[PDB]
């Protein structure tokens, strides 16, 4: 029975509005409704992994797991295994997988982050799950961010707190936050970003939605504009939105948007918005293809519609050789030539690098670089040909070309990371000097760049 090199992943996000679901929710898992929908010919094909994020979820874990498992068994005739379930308040994440994957899944982690302080601490935040699927690390975040059209900067702050403090994946990757710990990271939820148009334009917006003309609405979507201005979700992807706004509906129909201010809303308007989203970030040159992104039309118990997204995701096998794991493969090496970091910092400490990868027995510390002043004010840290030769555990090119090197640049004075990035070993050539590049981030914000050349020696 061969190990897969691709799997499909279902991501669902649904703000349930504190109401129990209707009896049938299969359209959600089938990716049927509005937007980029799944072909009918695939309906009986199970996804490998189903990740379900809810917000305002009124159910117990047991109650929701029974509904989800029943739903999937009715669609696929497969009894899914529960990988993980984690709840913070009324924010929940469930991960289900086909039974054949039970012995491919390991290192399961869960965590939550509570956002805000005092007044603003007690219902918003995030839950997450991570695990290994054979040689591939997968992370999943379900966040419920701050509500309200005039709180976009609070949402951006909520995002940065969640990616700083959510403790998932390999704790040995100590310089790295969740935006660097996984081959594939999916981040979804009621992100609560709104269409920023005047209140007076509510009926005009509704008109546009009825005509399926989303362009003049999407150009005002706060998440798209904040992402274009590099305020949030830097280096994440989102499929094009081709479904109507998923909030705020009158319950028990989808015929009406309920936008007007009420005591129940704190006298706030809720103009139709794409609150409910799925984004992802995968390591460079790993296969990831969105195959659906849409909303259901037939699940109407909440003031939000459920959102679905599905992905093809490249995965690798748990590689064994005669040598590694448990020794090096002297036939393998990674060399960095002519490397330098450009940093936005005003500080003047010496810096060193750390190289982290599951292709190394443990992380590698460089010598300090040589600081120069850049033309336009910047700090340039030169490593030249000084970087330590990296010794992978396995030299087979079928393994090594699929790996990645995480890089942290750290202050000699504080040992704190000033920037983190990732280099793919999926090179055009081996035994050949080739350009490499990553942006560097810290707390998910841009802090610099790392560029140079690589020379990769494999057993071939
Ligand atoms: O017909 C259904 N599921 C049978 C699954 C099946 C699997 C493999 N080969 C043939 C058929 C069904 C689908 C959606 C909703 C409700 C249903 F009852």
């Amino acid at each position: 029975q061969p190990e897969p090199d691709m799997i499909t992943i279902f991501i669902g996000t649904w703000n349930m509005g504190n109401a129990p679901p209707p009896k049938k929710i299969t359209s959600w898992f089938l990716s049927k409704g509005q937007g980029k929908t799944r072909d009918d010919s695939a309906d009986y094909i199970p996804h490998d992994i189903y990740v379900i994020g809810t917000q305002e979820d009124p159910l117990s874990e047991k109650e929701w797991l029974e509904i989800l498992k029943h739903s999937l068994q009715e669609i696929t005739s497969v009894t899914f295994k529960t990988v993980a379930i984690h709840t913070l308040w009324n924010i929940r994440i469930v991960v289900l997988a086909k039974p054949e994957h039970e012995n491919r899944i390991s290192h399961i982690c869960t965590d939550n982050v509570k956002t805000g302080i005092a007044n603003t601490l007690g219902n918003k935040g995030a839950v997450g799950v991570s695990f290994m699927f054979n040689g591939t690390s997968l992370g999943f975040v379900n966040s419920h961010l701050t509500s309200g059209s005039e709180k976009k900067l609070r949402r951006n702050q909520n995002y940065m707190n969640i990616l700083r403090f959510l403790a998932l994946g390999d704790k040995k990757l100590s310089p790295f936050n969740i935006t660097h710990r996984f081959t594939h990271l999916f981040w979804f939820g009621d992100l609560n970003y709104r269409v920023d148009l005047p209140t007076w334009e509510a009926e005009t917006i509704i008109q546009k939605i009825k005509q399926q003309q989303y362009a003049d609405l999407l150009s005002h979507d706060q998440l798209l504009t904040e992402r274009r201005e590099q305020k949030v979700f830097l280096h994440f992807e989102e499929e094009e939105i081709t479904f109507a706004p998923t909030y705020r509906f009158e319950r028990l129909t989808r015929d009406k948007y309920a936008y007007t201010k009420q005591k129940a809303t704190g006298m706030k308007y809720n103009l139709p918005s794409w609150c409910d989203r799925v984004l992802w970030k995968s390591y460079p040159l790993v296969h990831v293809v969105c195959q659906s992104y849409g909303s259901t039309s037939d699940i109407m118990t909440s003031d939000h519609s459920p959102v679905f997204a599905t992905f093809e995701a490249g995965v690798t096998s748990q590689f064994v050789s005669k040598n590694g794991p448990g020794t090096v493969d002297s036939q393998g090496q990674i060399e960095f030539l002519r490397c330098y970091a450009t940093l936005k910092t005003k500080s003047q400490t010496k810096f060193y690098l750390e190289f982290h990868s599951s292709c190394l027995e443990s992380f590698v510390k460089s010598q300090e670089g040589e600081n120069e002043e850049g033309s336009e004010g910047e700090l340039v840290v030169k490593f030249g040909e000084t970087l330590p030769k990296l010794k992978p555990i396995i030299s087979d090119p079928e393994y090594l070309l699929d790996q990645h090197i995480l890089i942290s640049i750290k202050s000699s004075d504080s040992d704190e990371s000033y920037g983190e990035g990732c280099i793919a070993l999926r090179l055009e050539a081996t035994e050949t000097q080739l350009p490499i590049y990553t942006p560097l981030t810290h707390h998910g914000e841009l802090t610099g760049h790392f560029q140079g050349e690589i020379k990769l020696q494999t057993s071939q």
